[PDB]
């Protein structure tokens, strides 16, 4: 009850900022998580031996792949984090307790390829799930895992606060399906403008906690430069071996995916903020806004991809 978790001075302070890289010691981004929950929820939000179970299963059902892996759960969730940290009165306290959860689960068992490839490869989960197949996987995970003997962090919730925590997560999980995003955000865009957006509005909200969620999910494009440059690396890395496979399976990938056209990657990297980075932390940051930074540094890095093409970098 009385046991905190304390990082380092340089973590302690860093961590609250949006643009915090946890770092490449695997074996402290359970305490970082820990630590964020302690702070954004409470000390007694979970019971602290089963939180710490629930952690290490889902770490286990994370894959190594280049991106889709543990690292990318616990960056996420450090980024809703700081979210929840700069807009404390907006969020409930089961909001608080289900998107922290949401983000670490939201790509368990992530294999490294697309709802697409998917799809095209004819594989089970397509068959099982029409549409966000991934997505409907990695929430079907979550349910799994907190099935477990002994990992169930929201046993002390009553029936109806179990139920309503779920559905927070499953949304959240959901609202991480990118092809989702663009018609979430222009309804959020509309509903802002014409003064229609109302926190109190349980759709409304949804589609809050969706934007925030594709935000988080994004986050890499908020980092200081050199973690922005080295993390497109490893997004690559995926998107070429599944390029790969759909050549494989006699398709031309689209140039995101062929490794043939590396040298369009910086005009592809100015379409993807353009597109859709600068318009999600735009929207968010009118919503929100305290997510500012987030704004601030994806502007930063669109600069950056600007540079690379002129050759200057
Ligand atoms: C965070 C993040 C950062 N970067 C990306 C890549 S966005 C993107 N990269 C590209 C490279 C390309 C083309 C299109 C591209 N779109 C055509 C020629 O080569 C994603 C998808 C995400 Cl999710
Ligand atoms: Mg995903
Ligand atoms: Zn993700």
């Amino acid at each position: 009850g009385l046991m905190q978790f304390t990082l380092p001075v340089r973590l302690c302070k860093e961590i609250e900022l949006f643009h915090f890289d946890i770092g490449p010691f695997e074996n402290m981004w359970p305490g970082i998580f820990v630590y964020m929950v302690h702070r954004s929820c409470g000390t007694s939000c979970f019971e602290l031996e089963k939180l710490c179970r629930f952690i290490m299963s889902v770490k286990k059902n994370y894959r190594r792949v280049p991106y889709h892996n543990w690292k990318h759960a616990v960056t996420v969730a450090h980024c809703m984090y700081a979210i929840l940290q700069n807009n404390h009165t907006l969020f409930t306290d089961l909001e608080r307790k289900g998107l922290l959860i949401a983000c670490l689960c939201h790509d368990l068992d992530h294999r490294g390829f697309s709802n697409s490839y998917l799809q095209k490869f004819d594989h089970p989960l397509a068959a099982l799930y029409s549409t966000s197949t991934m997505e409907q996987h990695h929430f079907s995970q979550t349910v799994s895992i907190l099935q477990l003997e002994g990992h169930n962090i929201f046993s002390t919730l009553s029936s109806s606060e179990y139920e309503q925590v779920l559905e927070i997560i499953r949304k959240a999980i959901i609202a991480t399906d990118l092809a989702l995003y663009f018609g979430n955000r222009k309804q959020l865009e509309e509903m802002y403008q014409t003064g229609s957006l109302n926190l109190n509005n349980q759709s409304h909200r949804d589609r809050v906690i969706g934007l925030m969620m594709t935000a988080c999910d994004l986050c890499s494009v908020t980092k200081l430069w050199p973690v922005t440059k080295l993390t497109a690396n490893d997004i690559y890395a995926e998107f070429w071996a599944e390029g790969d496979e759909m050549k494989k399976l006699g398709i031309q990938p689209i140039p995101m995916m062929d490794r043939d056209k590396k040298d369009e990657v910086p005009q592809g990297q100015l379409g993807f903020y353009n597109a859709v980075a600068i318009p999600c932390y735009t929207t968010l940051t009118q919503i929100l806004p305290p997510t500012e930074p987030l704004l601030k540094a994806c502007r930063d890095n669109l600069s950056q991809w600007e540079k690379v093409i002129r050759g200057e970098e």
